[PDB]
């Protein structure tokens, strides 16, 4: 519980990419696709850090942040706002829309059957 | 691209359902959930005929506001955007995550089974 920004889901899913990640890191990977200054995005940094979804350790001068939060879990129980909003008909009806409406690779398709096996 | 709040949503499944419908069938049809206001609804109407959503053909005197956007290709579009900012591994990833935490009963699971064969 907890809801988290468009921005600040951009920084997390790069901290849970490297795993361990210094501001610049950030910066320099977030840059590519959206034109932030330095300063928008070592704000966005402090306020996950202030708030308590990552923390930082110090390999050498430098400062590494890492996650305190469960990916899986968050973006799952997010998942769970989305479809309450959007898809009245829960989670099924945005398969079925999804499915009708995304021209699906063979592979895509077979992907999501053995996905459905599992379990 | 605009991105339609909660309440937002609440209104355009109204006018989804109806197809046509005055700001009263409307205001009647979300205060039976909602303890929203008048004024309240009204703007959010307003809201989304200025978004481009919503239209009205002023039948007698009374507007009826219709839909604009196609229910399955608007939200098709919203899924495929919430996928990008959340998920990183696609669609396929999200519904990935909804599996292994949901218990999702065989009974659920064939269901799902169908959708994705037929």
């Amino acid at each position: 519980t907890y809801e988290i920004s468009s921005a600040e889901w951009e920084v997390m899913n790069i901290i849970w990419m490297k795993k361990y990640a210094s501001a610049n890191n950030i910066i320099e990977e977030i840059q590519m696709q959206k034109d932030w200054s330095p300063k928008t995005i070592r704000t966005l940094i402090t306020r996950l850090y202030k708030k308590g979804f990552i923390d930082r350790k110090k390999d050498n001068k430098i400062f590494q942040y890492y996650s305190l939060v469960e990916e899986s879990d968050i973006k799952y129980k997010t998942s769970k706002n989305f479809i309450n909003k959007v898809y009245k008909g829960g989670f099924n009806s945005l398969v079925l829309n999804f499915v009708e409406k995304e021209e699906l690779s063979q592979d895509e398709i077979e992907e999501l059957r053995n996905i459905l096996n599992k379990k």
